[PDB]
RNA sequence: CGCGGCCCGAGGCGGCGGGGGCGACGGGCGGAACUUAAGCAUAUCAGUACGCCCCGGAGGAGAAACCAACCGGGAUUCCCCGUAGCGGCGAGCGACGCGGGAGGAGCCCGCCCCGAAGGCGCGCUGUGGGGCGCACCGCCGCGAGGGGGCCCGAGGGCCCCGCCCGAGAGGGUGCAAGCCCCGUACGGCGGGCGGCGAGUAGCGCUGCUUGAGCGUGCAGCGCGAAGGGAGGCGCGGCCCUUCCAAGGCUAAAUACGCCCCGGGACCGAUAGCGGACCAAGUAGCGCGAGCGAACGGUGAAAAGGACGCCCUGCGGCCGCUCAAAAGACCUGAACCCGGCCGGCCGCCGGCCCGCCGGCCCCGUCUCGAAACACGGACCGAGGAGCCACGCGCCGCGGCGAGCCCGAGGGAGCCCCCGCGGCGGAGCGAGCGCGAGACGCCCCGGGCCCGCCAUGCCCCUGCGGGCGUGCGCGGGCCGAGCCGCGGCGCGUGGGCCCGAAAGGCGGUGAUCUAUGCCCGGCGAGGGCGAGGCCGGGCGAAAGCCUGGUGGAGGCCCGCCGCGGUGCUGACGCGCAGAUCGCUCGUCGGAGCCGGGCAUGGGGGCGAAAGACUCAUCGAACCGCCUGGUAGCUGGUUGCCUCCGAAAUGUCUCCCAGGACAGCCGCCGCCCCGCAGUUGCGGCCCGUAGAGCGCUGGCCGGCGGGAGCGGGG
RNA sequence: CCGCAGAGGCCCCGGGGGCGAAGGCGGCGCGCAGGCCCCGCCGGACCGGCCUCUGGUGCAGAUCUCGGCAGCAGUAGCCGCUACUCCGCGCCCCGGAGGACUGAGGGGGAGACGGGUUCCGCGGCGCCUGCAUCUGGCCGCGGGUGACUCGGGCCUAAGCGGCGGGUGAAGACCGGGAAGGGGCGUGCCCGCCCGUCGAACGGGGAGCCGGCGGAGACUCCGGCAGGCGCGGCCCCCGCGGAGACGCCCGCCCCCCGGCGACGCGCACGGGGACCGCGGCGGGCGGCGCCCCGGCCCGCGAACGCCCCGCAGCCCCCGGACGCCUUGCGCGGAGAGGGGGGCCCGGGGGCGGACCCCGCGCGUCCCCGGCCGCCCCUGAAAAGCCGGGGGGCGCCGGCCGCGCGCCGUACCGACCGCAGCAGGACUCCGGGGUCAGCAGCCUCUAGCGCGGGAGCGAACGCGGCUCAGGGAAGUCGGCAAGCCGGCUCCGUAACCUCGGGAAAAGGAGUGGCUCUGACGGCCGGGUCAGAACUGGAACGGACGCGGGGAUCCCGACUGUUUACUAGAAACACAGCGUCGCGAGGGCCGCACCCGGCGCUGGCGCGACGUGAUUUCUGCCCAGUGCCACGACCGUCACCGUGAAGCGAUCCGCCGAAGCCCUGGUAAACGGCGGGAGUAACUAUGACUCUCUUAAGGUAGCCAAAUGCCUCGUCGGGCAAUUUCCGACGUGCAUGAAUGGACCAACGAGGAUCCCACUGUCCCGAGCCGCGCCUCCGCGAGCCUCCAGCCUCGGGAACGGGCGAGGGCCGGCCAGCGGGGCAAGAAGACCCUUUUGAGCUUGACUCCAGCCCGGGCCUGUGGGGCGGGGGCCGCCGCCGCCCCGCUCACCCGGUCGCGCGGGGACCCGCCCGGGCGGGGAGUUCG
């Protein structure tokens, strides 16, 4: 046979993300001495649309603390943030929607977004439109805090990791049908080359393990083991069960 | 927080080096497959092709941590000579020592002693010096000797008579030249003590490699030393014989293309190099890597064509130069053709010559070809069992218990000298033992040697002698060595041409597939969604009606973009995919241009195994490669003498082979033969015949002990 | 033995030769033959008998190689693109006259790419210009491309390269962690880190008119302007307004900004150019009759100054149910009103330059303010400018100079072997008819293209008409025909309520003469009505749906086998499952390193089904997958114990895996037989029996799926192997390998009805081109030889052979019975110890991944188990756990005021497991 679609994707070429006309990487403000002691004030300048992304981005201007002038940031906007609003970051930031503060100072039961797994990594956990995390409990003896992820799993992170109050803006996007093939075309034209999708049973044996036969059908079981080598891992990988169980 | 030394680093300046090129030879790495094994996977091809790196006129190797087992040799290289071994123990593969030659050459550093005596801006983290005690090339030149007659366009021709010679090699000149010219032969000049190399040697595990076999050489990882290494079977112990690794240098004898010189039983213009021609790796072909032709000749001398006459010009005639037009050119065949002149159907035979008689188209495979089996329009030229090595047998020559142009050396292609080797004794796994008795020749017996087994005797004793018994090879008064020729087989492209494939290194996204960036484009109509305004109804919620508005992968339709049907035209085309009508779509998942990206078992794919420059169920270019073929086609003069088989056994054998049979040639010897009848002895169970045996099968008539049916 | 080429010898005064060698042509003789010899003619310088030696040594064939050449044959052919004629002069060149065409998406006028001199003048016909040629893109000889303002040179896009270094046997490939530059002017100050690479369409400082040559022009000349620099002379450090703002011009550094700079769309408004109508002036044509009715011309740039400029945005007074668009929209966060400011690719006046006058619909281009749309939001940089703070100081006017390098002719003359009906990007776009940039005719401009004449057979190609009938033709209504514009009337079942729908189906339409309606302080077209009148005619050419009733498949728009398949195949929205929380998942990759990822579960990746509606049954025995399930048995190296001279051998120890215990079917898949039985018969609700992991549920059916089979019954027909409706123990239906149903849609498959017709009964007539005859030009394929039949025998179907019957010789137009006609070493079938693609529970293996030990690799503490009761020595052996930081690793930061892990991981060596993802090979 020849190389499969999954094997060809990993080599780049016509399978790279289309990044032209993107505003940049969205991140929390970097951690420094000024906000390790007090608070730093900024102002929201604009709210913009990012190609490929479902959630809006906000441009926030802060004073420069190692010289003269100003510093421009790029945040993921929580719901309810408006142009001209002033926000704070630091150990002494107040509990308002746009503010950034460490999770140790956030009361249990609060909604947070753009949480950082390890201190000083600039956010990585709740970044897609409509998502949020919950602060569950604190442990002052070990200095660790428990959170609940959008998938429902529970994780322990250090109490010095920062987050933003609120939930990500743009919630409800997936409640509307795409309806037409032309809509999915535009959606994926803003992201990467991955659409439309040809079924494996509709191919010839030379280019997929599912192809061939006098009727269209999968010859064997579709569950493959975890240790299958790269050209073999197609179908359901290491599935614990299959079918529509119906219960919890 | 400052500044001096040492150490470790940074920027600049000066002077010196490096890099790239070379179809051979040389060194170091990486590393195939075709092919053979009648299949194939270990093996082989091959430590090859090819890729990468690096010198030189040579390179590399080199002065024992060597061979050997001897009444020993003694650094490296090159020539002559020849079997241990490895191996689906198959096919295949394969060294070295001893011996004879060419050439010949030896040494250093570290460690140890002194310590700046040194190459002095460096260097004690070591420069410099030493062992300490006993005892063929090039350049320049000169260079002899014939006339007369005849006849030719010109003689180097014919006849007669001469000369030169350290020169009679050759070339030129109007026809075969020692003496017509240049050259050829004969010249000159220049050039006792101290001290021996550590992440090493070795070992364990793993990979490659070798003839190296319980390891030939190398390497990775782990462990890791003091006297050490080797002696072609491992381990432990004790001896003997030999050498001193883990640092370095070195001439000679040897190999070889381009370029220059000489020679040849070589080719002679479809040959010889692809390339004999004032322009060839040229013209021309391909996006590119690459591919790559054809074309020689007047005559001694260009003397390369006078004059004249016709002609509207184009041209023609007549003649001129020359030995000759040999006139763009030597000679000038065949096929095919025009004129004039003679005939009427091919071949063989007879004849007073058109009558009679006979005659299917060759080559090939085949039981069988005129075949409706294949190849062949015609003509010319080219066109296919050669060579090397190995093995067997035959003939001839020389010498003969011997024989022998090895390499090489003597300045003599042909002369002189010149080792192995083979032969001379076999058998046996091996320790080992070891032949006489007869014979024109041949065959056969009989004895003897070795291997195996036995009986008796005895010294020096699992040792000697004598005898006996089967089988296998050898022997009994040596026949070989070298060379030349032939026949057959094997290994090499291997008589000539012919695959579908496999490998190595390179070149392409002008077409086409997908993506990204920058630009551009879409006549005219139809339908009439949300939102908004007026009027009416209603208790309220709300509803009814007229207008406005201008949504949509909506509809009709032009250019564009496609490609349905006629299964129309064309189908030696306009065209290696076109033309005409008819048709699908036409604001969108639309169409078009340029730039850029993805590369071959890879890419790209709204998926047809589609497309990737007329090439895709694996592109193109060159090379391995004249790849292999038990299969199809072809394989070139005459006469004479002999003359088959299409069967048996085995075979991954059934379209092929080996052994036997049939046949040819070459012989040799001298010993009665026969595909026949007659006479004498013995053997066989077929035709026919038959129903005694083994089976089968119609009835008739008698006896009834016993049994059954029925009266 | 004959012959060929060459070597060593002989050839009696030293072989034969211009008194004529080799070779060629014709003719005798000799030899069984292979061959040899002699004679005549041609030719013009070499040749060879005998002996010994040597070899690239003798041709009819190979779909042989190279060269030449025949018949066929004066044959096939010189059919697209409407067309030429008379005279000078010749069908083709030039001129005049006539007749036509392309038809503004041009056979027009110009560029980009590609070509490379094809361009121009003079001359010419040897080649080419498939006929001719006096012509030419052909041949010869001379010429021809001018830039401060146009393009390139500069910028950056998608990309490419470089980078102390890293890796690999190299070639090479990969790359942020590295003491990485300037200024002013000599001393100080500032500063983390690439590119004068990549766009003759994107960005960009500035050009217009007139004229001149033979071939060049935004380039030359004349005139009039712009931009950017340099040098002299004079030469200034801000005022007005109530405000929006105005008016006369400062630079350098740090920071903050702007311009450059950006989507699509139906409409609405403005400007320009084009177009048309009327008037006045100038010129022309025709004129049988009319004609102030026909045609042509009447021009004004860049740039400078002054006025005007709707909508938009802003200022002042003051304090509201008003203002206003086609649509909207706005107002106490300040409307209307009155009075002002700013921008506006534009217009007017005066200059440039001694300007005929008015009016209007439409077309194209550009601009404007709004509104609508997106799970789509519609480039960047050089360069230029402004503001704040700081530091500095003439900065403008006049007058002079200057502006380097390269492209530049011409062409669809380009690619397809060619002067090939193919392919090949863009710009400008008149009149009439009309909805129209459609079709048809035409002004401007261009131009008669592989040649002509005759004739008017068959037959072909492209067209036309046809009595009566009307699908009877045929596999099949294939082909052709019918319909069609606009206005009015009228439109069913069904439906996802949006459609169906132009459903179906009717009627009207010309010309002329009139009437009314709709604006403005002249104009315009449109809509409606009436009389009259033409062969019972009017969308009079052109352009332009035939319709209806049903079944199957796919929801729909879309895509596909370039060159035989456009579909029911693929895609699709929707639905469902599975994996992953970054120290992760999936993939690339020889190594170093990469992609998703400028990402973070409303995400990313892997699969199946395939809109809506209604549903989606039972089975975990098999195979697969999964257990932070369990360590039962087995299962490595290493380690450790016993024995041994040693090599070694025997035990223990026991990671993953398997085994074991469970879960899982929108995982792969699977889903039964035999008997008896109800008051006629028949059937079987019911009973018995064997048996599975479970025994096919809801549905559906002789279906695109039913062998038997043309199943049985009903409908439709005169008559039906077709079609529709039912029936069902269904060879072998069936539930996301999805079941059933379905409005809209379809160059999809199928049956019937209306209308229509040469499809047919059954053919006839006609038009143009070819054919045919002529002048000019002029090939391919094929070919053992030949070319009349019947029978026989024969490789079993003869042109030839045996026996009979016929036939002078030579040609033409046609034709398709033969020549087993041609085109190709059968692709079907078999064999060969010949392949390749693909599969897997064939056999032998490899990457990759998982798991264990050792090295890398430090510094401390502790627990357990082994060397009647222990106590062990504190040194012996194993396994295990918890710290610290210094190795090692990861993150943040411009190293401006700091983190996370950690002796584990990673890497390397050896060992075990998984492993059609991949490789090689076999398949008597
Ligand atoms: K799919
Ligand atoms: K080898
Ligand atoms: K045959
Ligand atoms: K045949
Ligand atoms: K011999
Ligand atoms: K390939
Ligand atoms: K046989
Ligand atoms: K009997
Ligand atoms: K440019
Ligand atoms: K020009
Ligand atoms: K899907
Ligand atoms: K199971
Ligand atoms: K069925
Ligand atoms: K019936
Ligand atoms: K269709
Ligand atoms: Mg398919
Ligand atoms: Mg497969
Ligand atoms: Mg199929
Ligand atoms: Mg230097
Ligand atoms: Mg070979
Ligand atoms: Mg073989
Ligand atoms: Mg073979
Ligand atoms: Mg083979
Ligand atoms: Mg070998
Ligand atoms: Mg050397
Ligand atoms: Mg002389
Ligand atoms: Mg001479
Ligand atoms: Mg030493
Ligand atoms: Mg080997
Ligand atoms: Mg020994
Ligand atoms: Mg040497
Ligand atoms: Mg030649
Ligand atoms: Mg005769
Ligand atoms: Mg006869
Ligand atoms: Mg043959
Ligand atoms: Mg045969
Ligand atoms: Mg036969
Ligand atoms: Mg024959
Ligand atoms: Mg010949
Ligand atoms: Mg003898
Ligand atoms: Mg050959
Ligand atoms: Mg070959
Ligand atoms: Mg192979
Ligand atoms: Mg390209
Ligand atoms: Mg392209
Ligand atoms: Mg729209
Ligand atoms: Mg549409
Ligand atoms: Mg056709
Ligand atoms: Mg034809
Ligand atoms: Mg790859
Ligand atoms: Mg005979
Ligand atoms: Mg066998
Ligand atoms: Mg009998
Ligand atoms: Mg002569
Ligand atoms: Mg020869
Ligand atoms: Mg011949
Ligand atoms: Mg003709
Ligand atoms: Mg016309
Ligand atoms: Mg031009
Ligand atoms: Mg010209
Ligand atoms: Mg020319
Ligand atoms: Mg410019
Ligand atoms: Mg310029
Ligand atoms: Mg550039
Ligand atoms: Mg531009
Ligand atoms: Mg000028
Ligand atoms: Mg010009
Ligand atoms: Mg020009
Ligand atoms: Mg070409
Ligand atoms: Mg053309
Ligand atoms: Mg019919
Ligand atoms: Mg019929
Ligand atoms: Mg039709
Ligand atoms: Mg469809
Ligand atoms: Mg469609
Ligand atoms: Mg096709
Ligand atoms: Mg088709
Ligand atoms: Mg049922
Ligand atoms: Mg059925
Ligand atoms: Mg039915
Ligand atoms: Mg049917
Ligand atoms: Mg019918
Ligand atoms: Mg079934
Ligand atoms: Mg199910
Ligand atoms: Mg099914
Ligand atoms: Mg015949
Ligand atoms: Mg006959
Ligand atoms: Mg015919
Ligand atoms: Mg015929
Ligand atoms: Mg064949
Ligand atoms: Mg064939
Ligand atoms: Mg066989
Ligand atoms: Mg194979
Ligand atoms: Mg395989
Ligand atoms: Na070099
Ligand atoms: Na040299
Ligand atoms: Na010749
Ligand atoms: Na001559
Ligand atoms: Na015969
Ligand atoms: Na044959
Ligand atoms: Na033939
Ligand atoms: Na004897
Ligand atoms: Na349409
Ligand atoms: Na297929
Ligand atoms: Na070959
Ligand atoms: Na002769
Ligand atoms: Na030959
Ligand atoms: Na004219
Ligand atoms: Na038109
Ligand atoms: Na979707
Ligand atoms: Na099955
Ligand atoms: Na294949």
């Amino acid at each position: 046979g020849r190389r499969i679609r999954v094997q060809r994707k990993g080599a780049g070429s016509v399978f790279r993300a289309h990044v032209a006309r993107r505003l940049g990487a969205a991140k929390l403000r970097a951690n420094d001495f000024a906000e390790r002691t007090g608070s730093v004030r900024g102002v929201v300048k604009a709210i913009l649309h990012d190609r490929g992304r479902g959630a809006p981005l906000a441009r926030v201007q802060f004073p420069n603390m190692r010289g003269e002038g100003r510093v421009n940031e790029l945040f993921i906007a929580p719901e309810g943030m408006y142009t001209g609003q002033e926000v704070f970051s630091g150990n002494k930031a107040t509990l308002h929607i746009g503010n950034i503060l460490p999770v140790g100072n956030i009361p249990e039961g609060t909604y947070v977004c753009n949480v950082e797994e390890k201190p000083m990594d600039r956010g990585c956990l709740a970044r897609a439109s409509g998502t949020y995390c919950l602060v569950v409990a604190h442990n002052m003896e070990t200095n660790k805090t428990r959170i609940r992820l959008p998938s429902g799993q529970k994780k322990l992170i250090s109490s010095k990791a920062r987050a933003m109050i609120g939930l990500v803006a743009g919630g409800g996007r997936t409640d509307k049908p795409l309806l037409k093939a032309g809509n999915a075309y535009h959606k994926y034209k803003a992201k990467r080359n991955c659409w439309p999708v040809v079924r494996g049973v509709a191919m010839n044996p030379v280019d997929h393990p599912h192809g061939g036969g006098n009727h269209q059908h999968i010859g064997v079981s579709s569950c493959v083991p975890r240790n299958a080598v790269p050209g073999q891992k197609v179908g359901l990988i290491a599935a614990r069960r299959t079918g529509c169980s119906g219960g919890k």
